């Protein structure tokens, strides 16, 4: 019963079962400094949501990934508490960890209420 | 529907939606060891999961976080396997990752279930 | 009304609850290479899912740890795709993390759905 959205043969980008929506870690686009990257993964899990049948209002949890937490986490903040809904903040976690490629900075895995 | 327990613009504490439980990443209070920070995460988890509606025996998943997993595993592990209600352990993970303040040496992620 | 899978004092491998099956991060057999060490978390995780009461293409969720991701990322993935029935990959993170034993190259936290 679950369904699939945007599949590959690594990975689909958003799995739906029985009202819940697992995101794919989503990383930055072409921005190069931890702003931008944090705004770009932002959007990006905000189409996702969309396609998944959820929206920002609903995410449950959220796993914040920063290449260098010491460096990164205050910018990652600023960006992050601006783009929340209003009083509508999620569960979150947020630790250091390389990701897969040396230039990303902050990756995101998001798991959402449909609705 | 979701709903949520103590709230700020960063973050909620918990996050409830049909049954679950999630839970921020918890970060100890002032102690400074690594016995005593995982006594203080494991405590306010257990005062979580409280005003979530749900308790230690209910516990789904934990990510135990250690900024030092080879310095610091035995110790954590010896205060988990004595919290834990008897034969009730949950699903979980032990990584290395650094948190967001030098200080802290564990930080855990819990969803549990509603009862 | 959780269902618990292989407990001991520190977890269980599997905790069932309302059609959703939380497992314990996987880790390697005796294989000392990434290529078969992700061949045996992959087996273990094949194994669990069917005492958990699923199987292989429902998994929802997949955090996949690799110690060292610039050097075991492509042998990762090599096994990874092979693995994985065909149009069915789940959402995934794959992010660096120390394991808990220093010749862990590779451990996989999965959440599937029953059925």
């Amino acid at each position: 019963e679950p369904t699939r959205i945007a599949t590959n043969d690594r990975l689909s980008a958003a799995v739906c079962f029985d009202a819940l929506v697992f995101l794919s870690g989503q990383v930055p686009g072409q921005a190069e400094d931890i702003h931008g990257q944090t705004r770009e993964v932002l959007a990006k899990i905000d189409a996702l949501l969309a396609e998944a049948g959820s929206r920002k209002e609903r995410i449950l949890s959220a796993t914040i990934y920063l290449k260098d937490i010491a460096r990164d986490f205050a910018a990652l903040n600023e960006v992050w508490t601006q783009w929340l809904p209003t009083g509508q903040a999620p569960s979150r976690t947020t630790v250091q960890a390389e990701l897969a490629r040396p230039s990303v900075l902050v990756e995101i895995t998001v798991v959402a209420a449909r609705g």
